């Protein structure tokens, strides 16, 4: 769709932050706050494919809308994602441990947008095609 491609990330903001409240800690944050990943986006049949490439982690996570699924996250997580689309918004929560956190990816004008919430703290991360 608007969300099928491969993204460098161009920009950051509370990232560091965020971070903390998913409880990273100091000398894994230093090493997430600097990387510039890749986020290739493909789609075939009911499945979504969201594949991160950094020179710190590699991730990749395929998915349903709408259908529950365990995922480890970059950081290590053992969590149960959900992921849905909302005016034409990718919404997404992780659910561990009593927590949470919600994951929104939209696209604006050239932008792949993503917005990080938890507890108090929200990031923005921007990503350009490739
Ligand atoms: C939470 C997180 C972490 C945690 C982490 C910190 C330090 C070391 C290892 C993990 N790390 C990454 C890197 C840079 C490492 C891939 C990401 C990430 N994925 N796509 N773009 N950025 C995210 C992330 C960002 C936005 C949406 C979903 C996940």
């Amino acid at each position: 769709d608007a969300f099928v491609g491969t993204w460098k990330l161009v920009s950051s903001e509370n990232f560091d932050d965020y971070m903390k409240e998913l409880g990273v800690g100091f000398a894994t944050r230093k090493m997430g706050g600097m990387a510039k990943p890749n986020c290739i986006i493909s789609v075939n049949g009911d499945v979504i494919t969201i594949k991160t490439e950094s020179t710190l982690k590699n991730t990749e996570i395929s998915f349903i809308l709408g259908q529950e699924f365990d995922e480890v996250t970059a950081d290590d997580r053992k969590v149960k994602s959900t992921i849905t689309l909302d005016g034409g918004v990718l919404v997404q929560v992780q659910k561990w441990d009593g927590k949470s956190t919600t994951i929104k990816r939209k696209r604006e004008d050239d932008k792949l947008v993503v917005e990080c919430v938890m507890k108090g703290v929200t990031c923005t991360r921007v990503y350009e095609r490739a």
